[PDB]
DNA sequence: CGCGGGGGCGTCTG
DNA sequence: CAGACGCCCCCGCG
């Protein structure tokens, strides 16, 4: 189970082999979700499984958004909210309805999400 | 009702 | 492995 192992997973739950550095950088990825940081806060006590999960969450304490419009110069701390906020202005609608008389469209798949709950 | 804003998660690239 | 990009999911508000 170990008689060769160019490499193992650094990951304490697996510490398995592998033979190509590479491959072992993807299997890798399957840990990057399960290492549990902590908050550094003292008005926080939260966790997170991965350090961009944890990077992101700090923002939410420090403020700071970096992401900004370039048409209404408002400011976001999320690439996602931004890209998202980015559709409003560019009228991009992909998830229109697939009901049998609706067909209504919107920037958000949960949007859609939600209005099919209103169907 | 459209959209802000945080959680979790897969993933290519470095 | 981590940093960074992209989405789904859920909740709250004017
Ligand atoms: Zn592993
Ligand atoms: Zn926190
Ligand atoms: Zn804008
Ligand atoms: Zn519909």
């Amino acid at each position: 189970a170990s008689e060769k192992r160019p490499f193992m997973c650094a990951y304490p739950g697996c510490n398995k082999r592998y033979f190509k550095l590479s491959h072992l950088q993807m299997h890798s990825r399957k840990h990057t979700g399960e290492k549990p940081y902590q908050c550094d806060f003292k008005d926080c006590e939260r966790r997170f499984s991965r350090s961009d999960q944890l990077k992101r969450h700090q923002r939410r304490h420090t403020g700071v958004k970096p992401f900004q419009c370039k048409t209404c110069q408002r400011k976001f701390s999320r690439s996602d909210h931004l890209k998202t906020h980015t559709r409003t202005h560019t009228g991009e609608k992909p998830f229109s309805c697939r009901w049998p008389s609706c067909q209504k469209k919107f920037a958000r798949s949960d949007e859609l999400v939600r209005h099919h709950n209103m169907h």
